[PDB]
């Protein structure tokens, strides 16, 4: 089936580096330069063979057509009130970017407030963050181009949707918080750097600072309120307390769910915001997370994991700050993870828990923490919510594997809290009643029971004849919960596939202990967990190795790439999206330095020892047995992915093609596709999203020779 020839890629055999005595050769190190003629030519040549391969079979067009049809359904976000107006995001169905609407009343005629679609013909300019002034009369929003993390902040006057001249540059991984006096807004920015800052560069991001922009002035006039010159990796985000009296600074270093918490009583500033604020270092260490919920005078309510892996709610009185004096408002649950908390209607708290990877939502009393109301939900996830302290109602969105979702509304001024369906959309074409979702718990190598959701058509015989799509992430305390995916459902309905999502360690499904079980020295647990998920699907008869496809993105790209090297015999197809492949050099580029809390850093001998054992780029090896070859592999990345620089995938594919691709027994393709005007994934336009899934499933279909089921 291989009618193409892999591109010629020069090997710099002199590129050898010493890692604590261990000599490591990196022949494709030159691919780290995205601007060179050599790297450009490499990308061109790779795409030259990948595209014709993906498009040869008529099934890509069949899939694309069905995806365009089924994905064409109205998509709404929860309504949210700002000042005297309501706002909500809405996509009629196939618009590249969702549009922000405004209405003066819940029953009023809605009108377009912000339409990103008119900013670019291909929809590559997207909204990335926003913040309304306390009175809801002014609006700040970030814009990112071509999928880059870089943001340009612009402003508008809400009444009449008037464009203002204020523009803030060099913004990245930024907060956006208006002071309640309506004078200005806090945000983060990086210092000027040589070269480009458009998402194609690989430059490390350090020395992020906290600034204050006074509306109606030039950015050059902005006030520097916080900086950490001696700690280049610290990032401090600001937020105003609900009463607007305190600026809360959450300082992070790395990706662990921990942060320092400093505060500033604005009343105590000698003469407003004129420089470095009089920060009071309440929590001055990275031992725990302190997520502000609300405050009543000096009593501040925080969601924390301090001495509580599953999270809980505590009250810290600024006037009696010692830890021994803190009050536990809502104790840690023995097993359920408290995902997030919101304060609404002055004294109500909305708590969202994760119970065996399914969300629950309930209302509690602020004063005592007592449970007041349970909002009933089917098995799924809460993916949207609205209701701030001054609001007297909440909106929340629920989604699941088989249904787009429902937005519920609950007027909290009523004695009887009666939540009601506010918006409910159904996709004509897919009958949810024909499929079923089951949750099982399989033992990993070490005996640990791992949860896994499996979605499939009702009544299938478990004879191992079905193609399967196994997804995983496993890291950064991220919980992989049920979500509605039209693309995955087409795989089930039109390709006769079985979907599976494994909640491997490293994630946050079972709190910080689950997270720690898949990081640093224990990172291998993630891989073992995932390989065991595949083994379960095979043993139980859901699929067979040759019909199994694994997929993951970013840290999940690392997941599937490592699994390909470790157990090539267990998979038929592997699709790794924007994955971290060079585990020895990831920390050198853009924001990669932040991931060391999950992976460790090669600069450390101990860490290098863990890393070198699983780093995808450094573990490509021909299977010893003549009857085993590498599975078909497709790496997807884009030229503006400044989160996980493209060099990771470029070097990995060059290695795969050389070491494995050259072997006579290797008949399965090893390809890469580098998209243009796209990045890590956030803000990607609908047009590109459709092209991407069509590529993915067309790849699976051709490699496994799967017939389309109309």
């Amino acid at each position: 089936m291989l009618s193409f020839q892999y591109p010629d890629v020069y090997r710099d055999e002199t590129a050898i580096q010493d890692y604590h005595g261990h000599k490591v050769c990196d022949p494709y190190a030159w691919l780290e330069d995205p601007d060179s003629e050599q790297t450009k030519a490499f990308v061109e040549a790779q795409n030259k063979i990948t595209v014709p391969f993906l498009e040869q079979c008529p099934i890509r067009g069949l899939y694309k057509e069905r995806m365009t049809e089924l994905y064409d359904y109205p998509k709404y976000s929860c309504h949210f009130k700002k000042g005297k107006r309501y706002f909500y995001f809405y996509n009629t169905g196939l618009q590249n970017q969702r549009v922000l609407y405004v209405q003066d009343s819940l029953e009023g005629e809605a009108r377009v407030f912000l339409d990103p679609n008119i900013l670019s013909d291909d929809g590559t300019v997207a909204l990335r963050g926003y913040a309304f002034s306390e009175d809801g009369e002014y609006f700040a929003y970030g814009l990112s181009a071509s999928g880059s993390d870089w943001v340009t902040i612009k402003f508008m006057k809400v009444d009449g949707a008037k464009e203002l001249p204020d523009v803030l540059e060099r913004v990245k991984f930024s907060c956006m918080a208006w002071t309640h006096d309506g004078k200005g807004m806090f945000y983060n920015a990086y210092p000027q750097q040589d070269g480009k800052s458009d998402g194609t560069e690989t430059s490390t991001n350090l020395h992020q600072k906290l600034y204050y922009h006074v509306l109606g002035t030039d950015q050059s006039e902005d006030i520097l309120c916080a900086e950490f010159p001696d700690e280049p990796k610290w990032m401090g985000g600001a937020e105003l307390s609900d009463d607007g009296r305190y600026v809360l600074l959450s300082i992070r270093e790395g990706c662990d769910p921990v942060n320092r918490l400093w505060y500033c009583d604005l009343q105590q500033e000698s003469n407003g915001i004129t420089g470095i604020l009089k920060w009071v270092k309440l929590i001055d260490n990275f031992e725990g997370e302190y997520d502000y919920v609300t405050n009543e005078g000096t009593v501040f309510t925080f969601k924390t994991n301090r001495h509580s892996p599953n999270y809980r709610l505590i009250n810290i009185d600024f006037t009696d700050p010692e830890e021994s004096k803190w009050k536990v408002l809502v104790p840690e649950h023995e097993k359920d993870v408290l995902e997030w908390v919101a304060c609404v209607r002055s004294n109500f708290l909305v708590l969202c828990y994760l119970h065996d990877v399914k969300n629950t939502l309930q209302l509690h009393d602020l004063a005592t923490g007592a449970l007041l109301k349970i909002f009933p939900l089917e098995v799924g996830s809460v993916v949207g919510y609205s209701g701030q302290k001054k609001d007297t109602e909440i909106f929340y969105q629920f989604t699941s594997f088989l249904s787009p979702g429902i937005i519920y509304h609950c007027d909290l001024t009523k004695e009887e809290l009666e939540p009601r369906v506010f918006r409910e959309v159904t996709v004509k074409g897919i009958d949810a009643s024909d499929y079923q979702t089951v949750q099982i718990f399989y033992p990993s190598k070490d005996g640990t029971k791992i949860p896994m959701f499996i979605v499939h058509k009702k009544g299938i015989k478990l004879d191992g004849s079905h193609p399967a799509f196994l997804y995983g992430y496993g890291g950064f305390n991220i919980s992989i919960t049920p979500n509605y995916s039209v693309s995955r459902l087409i795989f089930v309905r039109h390709m006769g596939g079985v979907l599976a999502v494994a909640n491997i360690r490293g994630g946050g499904e079972y709190g910080e202990t689950w997270h720690k079980g898949g990081i640093l020295a224990n990172k291998q647990n993630c891989f073992d967990d995932f390989q065991c998920a595949a083994e379960y699907l095979i043993k139980e008869g859901y699929t067979s190795p040759k019909r199994l496809t694994i997929n993951g993105g970013s840290n999940g790209g690392l997941l599937v790439a490592t699994c390909a090297n470790q157990r090539p015999d267990l998979f038929g197809c592997v699709i790794a999206q924007v994955g971290v492949m060079d585990m020895l050099k990831f920390h050198k580029y853009t924001i990669g330095h932040a991931w060391t809390t999950d992976y460790g850093c090669s600069d450390s001998k101990q860490h290098f020892e863990w890393l070198i054992k699983y780093s995808p780029l450094h573990n490509v090896k021909l299977p010893e047995a003549d009857d085993i070859q590498y599975p078909s592999m497709l790496l997807l990345t884009a030229d503006h992915d400044d989160r996980v620089v493209p060099l990771h995938s470029l070097k990995f594919i060059a290695t795969l093609q050389y070491i494995v691709g050259r072997s006579r027994k290797q008949n399965n393709p090893l390809l890469i596709h580098v998209d243009t005007k796209a990045g890590h994934g956030a803000g990607k336009p609908t047009a590109k999203v459709i092209e991407e899934v069509s590529d993915m499933f067309a790849f699976i279909a051709r490699c496994l020779n799967i017939d389309w089921i109309p």
